[PDB]
Formats: C-alpha cells, structure tokens, sequence
C-alpha cells in the first residue's frame, strides 16, 4: 500500500516518535508500505513520523541502483565525528532543497526487518541519510538548520505549491 506522505504545515511533522515495542508482522507491513512509498516518491528515505505513524521506523535506499533495502528500527546513535553536508531535499517539504550540516561519519545500532539487532559504521550519503532520517522521529525538519529568513522562504515556497 502507498501511504500519503504528510507537507509542513503540519503538527503531526512535529510528533515525537515512541520506540517500536515488538518487531512483528504488524511493523513489518509499515516497513513494506514505507519502502513502497518511498521508491514511490523517488525518495532515499523515509521515516513512519512522515507518513503519521509516531513510532520509531526508518526506511533507507542510498544505491543509485534503487535496489538497495536498509531498515533502522529503534536506531541509536553511538558515535560520530567530522562535519559534511549536502543539498538536501525532504518529501514533507516539496520541492525545497538547501545544504545542511551534518557529522560525517555516524555509528549506531538498530534492530533489522526481522527484529534482530544489528550495529552500523556509515560515512557518505548514508550518514547524511540516516541522520536525516533520525531527525523526523524527534519532531525535526532540515529547514530547522537555517536562518529565520530562509525558513520563511521556505514555507512561502510551499504554500504556494498545495
Ligand atoms: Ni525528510
Ligand atoms: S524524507
């Protein structure tokens, strides 16, 4: 199933993600619906917090040959050092692109698509991703790293658009 994705303004953008309790056949047709809509979208990530489901679910695609699955449920930041950034864009944000600052290389762990846990070393546009990504669950959009001003470009951008 394709889940409509949510667009600033909304509250719901805002939510804070609770941890996913049991990694089940119930999460697992989010995961499925997410990754659907994300592919859908032309998206190389997506969190439930986007799609309104406040718990905390992420699906990844970074390969350019889109065939490349990464789920991080419950993920956890463990490490990270260096700064890098990139134009990036964001699906609940239509058609807005501007350069972030993120850590260069992430290390966390997370528990996979069958509920087992696994740790992850990233660098790259996976780290960009899966902090991009992260930041949905507790309620943060990638704008939030920019003056006031551009912030309202931004929502005017977006207003007209819907
Ligand atoms: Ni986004
Ligand atoms: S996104």
């Amino acid at each position: 199933s394709v889940l409509q994705v949510l667009h600033i303004p909304d509250e719901r953008l805002r939510k804070v993600a609770k941890p996913v309790e049991e990694v089940n056949a119930e999460i697992q047709r989010i995961v499925d619906d997410m990754f659907e809509t994300m592919y859908a979208e032309e998206g190389i990530g997506l969190a439930a917090t986007q799609v309104d489901i406040h718990q905390r679910i992420i699906v990844i695609d970074v390969s350019e040959n889109r065939d490349e699955r990464l789920v991080l449920i419950n993920p956890e930041l463990l490490e990270k050092s260096g700064e890098t950034g990139i134009e990036e864009g964001c699906l609940s944000i239509p058609e807005q692109r501007a350069l972030v600052p993120r850590a260069e290389k992430v290390k966390i762990r997370a528990l996979d698509r069958d509920g087992k846990p696994f740790e992850l070393e990233a660098d790259g546009l996976l780290a960009i991703c899966i902090q991009h990504e992260m930041d949905h669950l507790v309620g943060k959009l990638f704008m939030d790293y920019l003056s006031p001003l551009k912030q309202q470009r931004i929502r005017q951008k977006v207003e007209k658009l819907d």
